[PDB]
């Protein structure tokens, strides 16, 4: 799951939005209502789409996202890239790395010097979005953060990943 300030890129109705996952949760809770589930809460999404990468081919396509779920968590791992971007996730959250080949590795196994996989972000702003160009980012720091707040998961029925506004390929 993702920290509240994780930016997400999505379309609804045909127009793009870029906002934090908490902002997006709050928008759809205003529009659709919140459902208590497990120790958390879920909100339904209507005609929200995110972009996803077929990692083997490099084809990017739109796919629907159905729900966002949130729950409270005490500690997260922050993976700070040399670029300055931070991915703040729960410790078992899979992160797409290149080590000996492309591999999903849980966040708690990521180390400084690892490289995280993304696409050139310009691809999300093209009129037609078809093929991604991969780009790798080096991990500078990995540390535990005292978080004590809501973490967010996106339910995407057809796929295991979606693309962030900075192009990172994130596990759903």
């Amino acid at each position: 799951a993702f920290a509240r300030d994780t930016e997400v890129y999505y379309e609804n109705d045909t127009v793009p939005h870029m906002e934090s996952i908490e902002e997006m949760y709050s928008k759809y809770a205003s529009m659709n209502g919140e459902l208590p589930f497990d120790n958390g809460y879920a909100v339904p999404l209507d005609n929200v789409f995110v972009y996803t990468l077929d990692i083997a081919s490099g084809e990017i396509k739109k796919t629907r996202a159905s729900y966002i779920y949130r729950e409270k968590v005490e500690k997260l791992i922050e993976i700070k890239l040399s670029s300055g971007y931070s991915l703040k996730v729960t410790p078992s959250h899979p992160v797409l790395l290149f080590r000996d080949g492309l591999q999903w590795v849980p966040a708690a196994e990521v180390k400084p010097g690892d490289v995280v996989v993304g696409v050139r972000e310009e691809v999300l702003r093209r009129r037609i979005i078809s093929k991604g160009e991969l780009e790798f980012h080096e991990v500078s720091s990995v540390r535990i953060i005292d978080y004590n707040n809501w973490v967010y998961d996106l339910v995407i029925p057809e796929t295991h990943n979606f693309i962030a506004p900075n192009g990172l390929v994130l596990h759903n």
